[PDB]
């Protein structure tokens, strides 16, 4: 398949090469495959979503993604027209509230929620969970981000936008789940990336199209954007039997654009994720 004109992150990861306009996906398209965005939820209304998203848990007075954060980040995993995995299903956890804060406690909370609430959903070719949120560094936090992954989850979380090194941050610092940088579209670290040793990946995060709320799209960046991306890929090969939920991080990482990354500090991987489609 091949989708033509589609957002240049799309585009970038079924290239070797910067520029391309042509996102080629398997058919398959992470069907069967289950996608946790544990964010400020999502719109699932969005006519890009198909009746594929669902909001599973909400952590605040109403399910609804009042901010927006959450719906792009579930449309580039999974929309038609901005997601990685077009046929995933999405699963919408609301541990962020409206203005895109959440406690630590709250976050843990959900990122255990996701844990559990899996075996009661078929997911045939597996789950992925993708945590497009961070703060300072927390041992609690990393523990759970760590409890979600080992539960059998292929667990992706951001970076973080603070030019920084990721180690200061949680769950980027977590090192068992994929913590993920942030491109552009001439392949540079987004400026405002985490970098470190504890980066797995690095997925397109600067100017990322996808859904917003209202039924609307827009452009936004951050290690947010990046890590659907990844975890938009892992559900596809998931799918495709390229790799299951412990391994994909490693699989991705193994099967990435290698050093193509401008402004990647020494001791920080130069990997860009890559579904190395062949027609
Ligand atoms: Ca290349
Ligand atoms: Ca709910
Ligand atoms: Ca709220
Ligand atoms: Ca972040
Ligand atoms: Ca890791």
């Amino acid at each position: 398949a091949a989708q033509t004109n589609a957002p240049w992150g799309l585009a970038r990861i079924s290239s070797t090469s910067p520029g391309t306009s042509t996102y080629y996906y398997d058919e398959s398209a992470g069907q069967g495959s289950c996608v946790y965005v544990i964010d400020t939820g999502i719109e699932a209304s969005h006519p890009e979503f198909e009746g594929r998203a669902q909001m599973v848990k909400t952590y605040y007075y109403s399910s609804r993604d009042g901010n927006g954060h959450g719906t792009h980040c579930a449309g580039t995993v999974g929309s038609r027209t901005y997601g990685v995995a077009k046929k995933t299903q999405l699963f919408g956890v609301k541990v962020l509230d409206d203005n895109g804060s959440g406690q630590y406690s709250t976050i843990i909370a959900g990122m255990d929620f996701v844990a559990s609430d899996k075996n009661n959903r078929n997911c045939p070719k597996g789950v992925v969970a993708s945590l497009s949120l961070g703060g300072g560094y927390s041992s609690s936090v990393n523990s759970a981000a760590a409890r979600l992954q080992s539960s059998g989850v292929m667990v992706a979380v951001a970076a973080g936008n603070n030019n920084a090194d990721a180690r200061n941050y949680s769950p980027a610092s977590e090192p068992s789940v994929c913590t993920v940088g942030a491109s552009d579209r001439y392949d540079r670290r987004s400026s405002f990336s985490n970098y470190g040793s504890v980066l797995d990946i690095f997925g397109p995060g600067t100017s990322i199209l996808s859904t917003w709320i209202g039924g609307s799209t827009r452009s936004i960046s951050g290690t947010s954007m990046a890590t659907p991306h990844v975890a938009g890929l892992a559900a596809y090969l998931m799918t495709l039997g390229k790799t299951t939920a412990a391994s994909a991080c490693r699989y991705i990482a193994d099967t990435a654009n290698k050093g193509d990354l401008s402004n990647i500090p020494f001791g920080t991987v130069n990997l860009l994720a890559y579904n190395n489609y062949q027609a």
